[PDB]
């Protein structure tokens, strides 16, 4: 009954078919094989704060289809025990997917379909939709629903006191500055800050003035996700702090992992730890996520990530 | 029951995606939208049958999955009325599905993945997998499913008495003889036609050869589709009968329309109708077909059928 994390975004049917080459117009191939698999920067967020035993609600839009039924299954009773009650579903638009084409030779093709992510949303947030935000313990946003519905959370959620995080993956469209300014930490990785302040991100000095950068532009707080250098957080009127990757045994899929991070370090902030605790969290949390094929089953449970934290 | 209609083979989950272009290697795209929907050669034949009010069952492999679930809420009680007592679920193989990139300028490019069509199925069918063959009243198999597979169902009819129908649609490998010679009539598109026998099949006179190499392969009888030309069923020692097609009003969309015509044509043979009728309610069926997007939504039942043919002649 703490108050949750409540996750707004996407939630996206990813279906990989590994081929030898890319087919031709006409041409029907045959996959070696092909799995679809529930995904979206969105429901990874939310399934990876349900797993870590915080209560967690998903505000998403989905397509009244067999996606849509898959994504609910990953993330719902059965599967990682979010809470769905403000996920809503439509006729007349697809659950969002993704076509991810794996090649015999390492080359990745990709058809993204928006749908419902994009598609399903009203065009003012409904007073239902606005309330669980509002008595939320922190709000996770990203980049992969239209700007109007991110921006009018924000506002809400700024009235109400309530910290809300941006994740920058997504579109690779401008940020308005009305969500900017509503925010209370913007989440890129090195190339997204890049991309948003048309500055250099080779080094850390040169990430610290792009992130100056975003001070200016009325971000109070920068978490950058770093890769394999870790993440470093920036909070205006205080010192840069770091955290280096919890390096993993083997990498196995790097696939939501970042998202495994932000959410990791949304529960960890929510809970009350120091900013430090909180980075070590969230690099336990990915560290643990990139061991394992996948996305939504390589997600640590509390109980793992907290073992992996306690070794020196 | 009337000795039913049984189909053998393949069950797909179909996702379309609208693109302008296909995308290149190394390349992100988007599309403008999509929809996925219960299809499938096997799944198609079945869902028409059922549809056309004669007792259906459908035998497949699908995976536990959410795929698997679109398919069987297609084709059963709350669907089509198939009967799915036959039908098995695997939690190691996905079921199958077939990602179709529709472009802007006309043409479709297609990535099948087999799933649990191709990779499901027993080494050794069982004596009851193979029961409801043994009761049926005609039998459909497509080539969507593997090879042995095939040759066994088509096996256990003809040391039973029932007619077998071969649908040549699915992968573009060569048909083993063994499965040609177990089976009754053979239905070809004249691409399919034309690839199997290594003939050209531009002209009528040219299928007629084809099929006669056909023939030759064993075959007696031989239901060509010919697309906007219509069909025709050649019977060894017969003089061939042609049926052009029942003119649609509007082509939507002609997914499932051959899968409806060899059904539509099963389901009348099955009746008792005579060959010139079988053609005519197979037409009639596939011409309603083509005037309703998707496949199985498509599936148009008995009545409007029988409404078709006595309006259209
Ligand atoms: N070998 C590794 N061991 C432990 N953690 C790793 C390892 N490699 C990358 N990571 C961490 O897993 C997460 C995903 O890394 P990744 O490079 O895929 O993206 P990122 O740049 O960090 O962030 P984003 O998801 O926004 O792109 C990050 O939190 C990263 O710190
Ligand atoms: N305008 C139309 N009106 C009525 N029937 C049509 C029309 N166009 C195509 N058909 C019929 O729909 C069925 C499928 O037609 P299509 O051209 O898509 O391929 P086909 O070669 O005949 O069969 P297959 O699907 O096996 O390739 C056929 O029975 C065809 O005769
Ligand atoms: O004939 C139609 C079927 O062929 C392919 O198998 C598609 O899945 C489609 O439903
Ligand atoms: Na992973
Ligand atoms: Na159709």
């Amino acid at each position: 009954m703490a108050p949750p994390l409540v996750v707004v975004g996407s939630a996206n049917a990813d279906i990989y078919v590994e081929i030898e080459r890319l087919p031709k117009e006409g041409e029907t191939i045959s996959a070696k094989t092909g799995q679809t698999l529930a995904g979206g920067k969105g429901a990874n967020q939310a399934a990876c704060g349900a797993k870590l035993m915080y209560p967690t609600y998903f505000v998403g839009r989905l397509g009244e289809d067999a996606h849509g039924k898959l994504i609910a299954e990953a993330l719902g009773d059965d599967g990682c025990g979010v809470h769905l009650d403000y996920v809503r579903s439509v006729n007349n638009e697809p659950t969002g997917h993704a076509v991810v084409m794996l090649q015999s030779d390492g080359q990745n093709s990709i058809i993204i379909v928006g749908g419902a992510n994009m598609k399903a949303w009203p065009e003012i947030m409904s007073d239902d939709d606005l309330e669980i935000v509002r008595n939320a313990g922190i709000v996770l946003l990203q980049r992969e629903i239209p700007d109007s519905i991110n921006i009018q959370v924000a506002k809400a959620v700024k009235k109400a006191g309530v910290p809300v995080i941006l994740d920058v993956g997504g579109m690779d469209t401008p940020i308005p500055n009305e969500l900017l300014d509503s925010i209370d930490i913007l989440s890129p990785n090195e190339t997204e800050l890049s991309r948003l302040t048309g500055m250099p991100t080779e080094t850390f000095e040169q990430i610290s003035q792009a992130v100056a950068k975003c001070h200016k532009l009325g971000v109070k707080q920068v978490l950058v996700k770093l890769g394999s250098k870790g993440s470093a957080l920036f909070i205006q009127g205080e010192k840069p702090i770091q955290q280096s990757i919890i390096p993993a045994a083997q990498v196995v899929d790097t696939t939501g992992a970042g998202d495994t991070f932000t959410a990791a370090f949304a529960v960890a902030m929510v809970e009350g730890k120091s900013h430090e605790e909180c980075l070590r969290f969230a690099a336990a949390a990915a560290s643990l996520c990139v061991q394992v094929k996948g996305a939504i089953p390589s997600m640590p449970d509390r109980k793992s990530v907290l073992k992996l934290l306690k070794f020196s």
